[PDB]
């Protein structure tokens, strides 16, 4: 599926991102953009092998199982394919975790390096939410 900007923004909100660790709902919408465009089957191959999934790509080396990552760990406890699906809440509730982790929101090199600092509040301009 491939989210509209405003469509995301409230189906973030209503998974209770907005504001997570203190992360304002522009910032989840920022960073979903330039992971994935907002579209929730996006998936990319590293370097390292580990796969990125989903609308926040998250990665196979930590925090889901993909079966072909060798050594890595599944710490959301999910198949990195539930990070594919229109229904974002097992996204949401795995970037929950990653963002807890301790470098907030810089787990994501795409937000530190496109959203971090910037006016992230254009991402939810607008939007009845
Ligand atoms: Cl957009
Ligand atoms: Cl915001
Ligand atoms: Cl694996
Ligand atoms: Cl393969
Ligand atoms: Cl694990
Ligand atoms: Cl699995
Ligand atoms: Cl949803
Ligand atoms: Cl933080
Ligand atoms: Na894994």
């Amino acid at each position: 599926k491939v989210f509209g900007r405003c469509e995301l923004a409230a189906a973030m909100k209503r998974h209770g991102l907005d504001n997570y660790r203190g992360y304002s709902l522009g910032n989840w919408v920022c960073a979903a953009k330039f992971e994935s465009n907002f579209n929730t089957q996006a998936t990319n191959r590293n370097t390292d092998g580990s796969t990125d999934y989903g609308i926040l790509q998250i990665n196979s080396r930590w925090w889901c199982n993909d079966g072909r990552t060798p050594g890595s760990r599944n710490l959301c406890n999910i198949p990195c394919s539930a990070l594919l699906s229109s229904d974002i809440t097992a996204s949401v509730n795995c970037a929950k975790k990653i963002v807890s982790d301790g470098n907030g929101m810089n787990a994501w090199v795409a937000w530190r390096n496109r959203c971090k600092g910037t006016d992230v509040q254009a991402w939810i301009r607008g939007c009845r939410l």
